[PDB]
This record gives C-alpha cells, sequence and structure tokens, in this order.
DNA sequence: TTTTGGCACGTTTC
DNA sequence: GAAACGTGCCAAAA
C-alpha cells in the first residue's frame, strides 16, 4: 500500500501485455503478484487503476 | 461462472 | 475546512 505516482500504475499492463494476452489475468490475479516483489495492493484499488489506464477487461480483448 | 463498479473508512498533510 | 492514497463489503454485468 502506500504506493508512489504509479508503482501499481505502470507495471499492471507492462506484466499483463507481456505474459499471455490470449489468456488473460484479472483484478484479483494482478493485485497478488504484485504483493510479491514489492506492491502489496489490493484487488480494490488494481481495478480502479486498469479502468484508469486504459483497459475495459482483457477478458473482452481476449475472448 | 468469472471479472468488476459504487459506497465508505482508515491514514496524514495542507 | 478539504484533498489524496490504498482498501473493507455489497451487488451488478459478461
Amino acid at each position: 500500500h502506500m504506493l508512489t505516482q504509479g508503482e501499481l500504475m505502470k507495471l499492471i499492463k507492462e506484466i499483463v501485455e507481456n505474459e499471455d494476452k490470449r489468456k488473460p489475468y484479472s483484478d484479483q490475479e494482478i493485485a497478488n503478484i504484485l504483493k510479491e516483489k514489492g506492491f502489496k495492493v489490493a484487488r480494490r484499488t488494481v481495478a480502479k487503476y486498469r479502468e484508469m489506464l486504459g483497459i475495459p477487461s482483457s477478458r473482452e480483448r481476449r475472448i
């Protein structure tokens, strides 16, 4: 929690668009991996961020 | 089924 | 007086 100007912003799209665009993550799953490396942001925040950056859900982009 | 939006609180500083 | 940041549950939407 209590991150910078975008320590979870400039990261949610920089890993998800690099892994498996044919098998996307979710606001829970991205919130989880971000706790393993230094962000420890919850799903409530990360949801509001993939909204503001530019992602509709990535499920709807993939399917 | 899965993924996600609206409402409210904690914190600190102005 | 108020903002800003992440964050707790609820139900809504595909």
